[PDB]
């Protein structure tokens, strides 16, 4: 009844699938995801309760020496629905049938109940992501000619990556009010192209609802690639990015206690 996957005894990628029915397709997949830490003293644990569906992440990691001090960020702990495009791992029982085409897939609400603890002045954001590639089932990275797509509701100390480029409103609830919010919107050339949508009053706890559509739209519209409608959205991964190059010592706490997608009745793309 409680998952646990835990750094570094379970490894240097520790990673397990949410699959409560036991129906061998999960609902969601979790991963420690320590991307970009090439070794540290402490741990990281990330605990699933399956009866009260509560997932709660603890991080003490301390001496932290990073794989590639240019890539900024140390690493993104997360849950996701759909198929994650980096690794043969994924999860799609639920309702929005990921990946699809973008062309092709209704809009949906996303919609997640979460509490965030960082330690200590740690930079991090808690990010939504989805990565969307040419081909439908992607299991080993990602082209140039393809998209990272970000969603930063908190953040504390991180900037995106690339440059400014817009202001955007965006009707999101908030705590159970519906409510007008502005996202700043960044766009950089990293190996990919990647947008990120930044919010610029952050919420470090509570329940936030989005219209998925609002963010791909735009990042259709100031996309650079070709045939952008004719990608396909991989997944929807939800985790905290945290850390920078002159960051060693980063604790951090957190909790999801609900995720959930609403197929809406309308294009994703508009
Ligand atoms: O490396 C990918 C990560 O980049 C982070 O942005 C960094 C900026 O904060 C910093 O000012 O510049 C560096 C080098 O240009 C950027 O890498 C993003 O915050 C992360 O989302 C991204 O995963
Ligand atoms: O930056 C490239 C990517 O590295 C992969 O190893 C991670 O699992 C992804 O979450 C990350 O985005
Ligand atoms: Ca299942
Ligand atoms: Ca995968």
């Amino acid at each position: 009844k409680v998952l646990k996957i835990r750094y570094p005894d379970d490894g240097e990628w520790p990673g397990a699938p949410i699959d409560k029915d036991g129906d061998g397709n999960p609902e969601f997949y979790i991963e420690i995801n320590l991307w970009n830490i090439l070794n540290a003293t402490g741990f990281a644990e990330m605990t699933y309760n399956l009866t009260s569906g509560v997932l709660h992440y603890v991080q003490q990691l301390d001496n932290i020496v990073l794989r590639d001090r240019s890539n900024w960020v140390h690493g993104y702990p997360e849950i996701f629905y759909g198929n994650k495009p980096w690794n043969a791992n994924y999860a799609t029982d639920g309702p929005i049938p990921l990946p699809s085409k973008v062309s092709n897939l209704t809009d949906f609400y996303l919609t997640i109940s979460y509490k965030l603890e960082p330690k200590n002045g740690l930079p991090i954001n808690f990010a939504i992501e989805s990565w969307l590639t040419r081909e439908a089932w992607r299991t080993t990275g990602i082209n140039s000619d393809e998209q990272a797509v970000m969603i930063w509701i908190y953040y504390d100390g991180l900037q995106p990556a690339g440059s400014k480029v817009k202001e955007i409103v965006v009707p999101i609830i908030v705590n159970g009010t519906p409510v007008n919010a502005t996202f700043e919107v960044w766009k950089a050339n990293i190996g990919w192209e990647y947008v990120a949508f930044r919010i610029k009053t952050p919420i470090k706890e509570g329940t936030v609802t989005i219209p998925y559509g609002a963010f791909i739209s735009v990042a259709a519209n100031i996309s650079s690639l070709p045939n952008y409608t004719e990608l396909y959205l991989e997944d929807v991964e939800i985790g905290t990015e945290f850390g920078t190059p002159s960051t060693t010592s980063a604790h951090l706490e957190w909790w999801i206690t609900n995720i959930t997608l609403t197929p809406l009745d309308r294009p994703l793309i508009s």
